[PDB]
């Protein structure tokens, strides 16, 4: 069902990710980490220690879908390995620095054509789909937008819930 999800959900911050490539996604579903750059990584440890669950949900460029959404579980650290990000055209391993834990909510995709009635207030009330890696989504909109989502019968918020 979708009780323990709304439990996740309750009173979470959500920040839209936006990916260069699937290839980092699909090692962010691998490895549970993610990194960003440095305006937006400050933003997300900020958010980490202000909220009860902090949720990314991520879309990569150009394939007019988001390809699922994940809680962090730390803030960012480094030294703990060197992720192999495949880094577009000025891109440095530097600017990707700093590691998030991560735990999947939902790895399951949304296209876009199924969250055009949601619009986020902190981005101009622009369709919730649009906005820059980072961008804010206000709650009852991320909330709906990950309740319109797929359940991803693979993943048991049991352990997610106990983070908390």
């Amino acid at each position: 069902g979708t009780s323990k999800l709304k439990y996740v959900l309750q009173d979470a911050r959500f920040f839209l990710i936006k990916s260069n490539n699937h290839e980092n996604v699909s090692l962010a579903k691998a490895k549970g980490v993610w990194s960003t750059l440095p305006v937006n990584e400050k933003k997300l440890n900020l958010a980490f220690r202000s909220a009860r669950s902090v949720i990314l949900i991520f879309s990569v460029r150009e394939s007019g879908k988001f390809q699922g959404f994940a809680r962090l579980s730390s803030e960012s650290h480094h030294g703990g390995s060197p992720i192999h990000w495949v880094l577009p055209a000025g891109m440095s391993a530097k600017m990707l620095g700093g590691v998030f834990k991560i735990d999947w909510i939902c790895r399951r995709e949304l296209p876009f054509t199924k969250s055009a009635h949601l619009t986020n207030p902190w981005n101009e009330h622009k369709p919730v789909k649009i906005g820059r890696d980072g961008q804010e989504i206000e709650l009852e909109c991320g909330t709906q937008l990950c309740l319109l989502f797929p359940p991803d019968e693979s993943i048991d918020l049991y352990q997610v819930i106990h983070k908390m």
